C-alpha cells in the first residue's frame, strides 16, 4: 500500500528541509495545518512532504494516524496520492504525489502569469472534479472543504481533490453554516466552484458587489443580470450552450434547501451531457 | 498620404460590414462622429473610420483637421494615418491596423491572450510616455489619454491613439473645464495604476469604483501597493513596481502644477528601467 520512508532520506531529500521558498529555489512551498510542507523527489517521483511541528504532541499523532487512516481508504484518478509517511525518529512526515500545476484556483486567476484555461479544459476539469468527489461519497465521505484551492492540477491538468488542513463560509451551505454534516453541502460547495470556472472571479472579494459569488445566482435569476455578464472575458472557446449548461448545474447545486439539490452522480451526468 | 476613392474602401471593408469583427464582419468599433471597419488594400492592413451625421460642413473640418494635425504627427509611437477618401460622400480616414489591439484588451486578457510580463509592461509605458512626450513637444494636447487608446502592434510598441474626455481618467481641473497638457499627465498616472494591477480604471461594482482612489488607500496606510499588483506576472520586483508606483502617485498629484511634465516622467521611468 504505503512506501515507508525514513526521516532522514526525507530530510536529505528536501536539502535539510530548506526555508526558502521555491521560488528563490528552496524547498519551502507552503505552512499551516501543524506542519510545514517542502517540495522533494523520492522514489523516482516529485513530492510534497508535510513536516508536522509542535501543540499537544499526541493530538499531531491522532491527526497523523487518522490522514494515513482516511487516505488508505480513499485512492482514486481524481483524489491526491498519499505516497507513504515517516513514524520515524524526530518528526511526523507525510509524502502526497506533488501536482505541478497547483490548485485551480491559481490557475483560474492566472497566477505567475500562467495562460488562461480554455473553456474546453475548465470542462473537462469540472467532470475530474465531479468524478472525484462521486468517489468519496459512494464510499460515505464527507469531504466538508470544497474549494477551487482544494483542487490541484497535474501535469495533465486532471482535477484532483485534496483537503489541506468547519470549513470555508464563502463556499458553504446553509445548512452547514448551521452546524448540519451532509454529503449535500458538498454538492453546494462544488455549485460555487462552478461559478468560479465559468466566471473566473473569486469565491469572495470583500471589495466587490456582490461580496460572494454565490449572490450572482440571485442577480440572474431577479433578471438584473445574465450569466453572460459574468464570463470570464480570457476564452476565446466558450459558447453559449455548454455555458448556460454549466451554469444550470451550478444553480441546482446552489439550491438554499438541501434536498432540493442533485446528487453527484446527477451532476456527473449534467455535466456529461454539457459536452456530449 | 494616398487619397483613396470612396469604392475603393467600400470594397475593402466588404461594403462597410457593421457585424462584428468576432461575427465575420468588419466593424472594429464605435470612435468619434464615424465607426471603424477593418480592411485590407496595397499590402496593408488597415482601420477605416467612415464619418456620418451633427452639421456637415463642421464634419468636414474635423476631417480635415484630423488630417492636418495627423499629417504632421509621424512618430514611432503614434497611431499612422496612412491616407483618406472625401470623393462626395462619405468622410474615410484610413490607419494601420494595430494588430495586438488596445492595452485595455491585454491587461485584460481578453479572448484568451497570455497576459502582458512586467519587463514589456514597461517597455509599453515608455513607448506610450514617448508619443505623449512628442505630442506635447508639438504643441498638442490629447485630451482622452486612457489605455483603450494606446494600440500594440506585432512587436507590442505602443502606439498613441485618439477616437470630451473620459470621467474616469479626468483631472479635477480637466472635469472644471480646463486644457492643459498637465491633465494629459494625470490620465497617464491612471494608466500607470492599470499597468500595474491588471484593473479597469472604473468599476461600477467595486470599492472604489475609480482606480485613483487607491493612491488615499496606499497614502492613508490602510493598504500598500504590493496588495495590488497583477497576479498574472511572474517578473515583477518589488522595487521597479514601487519605483513605477512613485511615478503615477507624483502624475495623479491634485495640484496639476505640482505634477511633473512628460519629459520629467519619461527620465522617472527610464530610471526604473535602470
Ligand atoms: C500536504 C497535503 C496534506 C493533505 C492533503 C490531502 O489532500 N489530504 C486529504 C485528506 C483527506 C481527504 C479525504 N477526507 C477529507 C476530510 N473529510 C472529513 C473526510 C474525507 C482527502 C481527499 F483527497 F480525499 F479529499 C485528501 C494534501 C496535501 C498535498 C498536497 C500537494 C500535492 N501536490 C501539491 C502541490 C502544491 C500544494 N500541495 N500539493
Ligand atoms: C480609425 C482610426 C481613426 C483615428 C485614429 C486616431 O487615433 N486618430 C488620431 C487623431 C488625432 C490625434 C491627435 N490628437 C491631437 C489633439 N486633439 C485634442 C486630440 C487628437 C491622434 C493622436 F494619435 F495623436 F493622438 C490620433 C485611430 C484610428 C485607428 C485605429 C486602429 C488601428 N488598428 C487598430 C486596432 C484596434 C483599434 N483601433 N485600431
Ligand atoms: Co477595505
Ligand atoms: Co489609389
Ligand atoms: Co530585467
Ligand atoms: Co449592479
Amino acid at each position: 500500500r504505503f512506501h515507508s520512508f525514513s526521516f532522514y532520506e526525507l530530510k536529505n531529500v528536501t536539502n535539510n528541509f530548506d526555508e526558502r521558498p521555491i521560488s528563490v529555489g528552496g524547498n519551502k512551498m507552503g505552512e499551516g495545518g501543524f506542519g510545514v510542507v517542502y517540495k522533494g523527489y523520492v522514489n523516482n517521483t516529485t513530492v510534497a512532504v508535510k513536516k508536522l511541528a509542535a501543540i499537544t504532541t499526541e493530538e499531531l499523532k491522532q491527526q497523523f494516524d487518522q490522514e494515513i487512516k482516511v487516505m488508505a481508504k480513499c485512492q482514486h484518478e481524481n483524489l491526491v496520492e498519499l505516497l507513504g509517511f515517516s513514524s520515524d525518529g524526530d518528526d511526523l512526515c507525510l509524502v502526497y504525489v506533488y501536482m505541478p500545476n497547483g490548485s485551480l484556483l491559481d490557475r483560474l486567476s492566472c497566477l505567475d502569469g500562467t495562460p488562461p484555461l480554455s473553456w474546453h479544459m475548465r470542462c473537462k476539469i469540472a467532470q475530474g472534479a465531479a468524478n472525484g468527489i462521486n468517489f468519496l461519497h459512494e464510499n460515505h465521505h464527507i469531504h466538508r472543504d470544497i474549494k477551487s484551492a482544494n483542487i490541484l492540477l497535474d501535469e495533465a491538468f486532471t482535477a484532483k481533490i485534496s483537503d489541506f488542513g468547519v470549513g470555508t463560509t464563502a463556499y458553504m451551505a446553509p445548512e452547514a453554516l448551521r452546524g448540519e454534516i451532509t454529503p449535500k453541502s458538498d454538492i453546494y460547495s462544488f455549485g460555487v466552484v462552478l461559478l468560479e470556472i465559468i466566471t473566473g472571479l473569486p469565491a469572495v472579494d470583500e471589495h466587490r458587489e456582490p461580496q460572494l459569488l454565490l449572490d450572482i445566482k440571485e442577480e440572474i435569476e431577479d433578471e438584473e443580470k445574465t450569466i453572460e455578464d459574468y464570463i470570464d472575458k480570457k476564452m476565446n472557446d466558450a459558447d453559449s450552450t455548454s455555458v448556460e449548461a454549466m451554469y444550470s448545474v451550478a444553480s441546482q447545486c446552489l439550491h438554499e434547501k438541501k434536498n432540493k439539490r442533485p446528487d453527484i452522480k446527477k451532476v456527473q451526468q449534467l455535466l456529461q451531457e454539457m459536452t456530449a
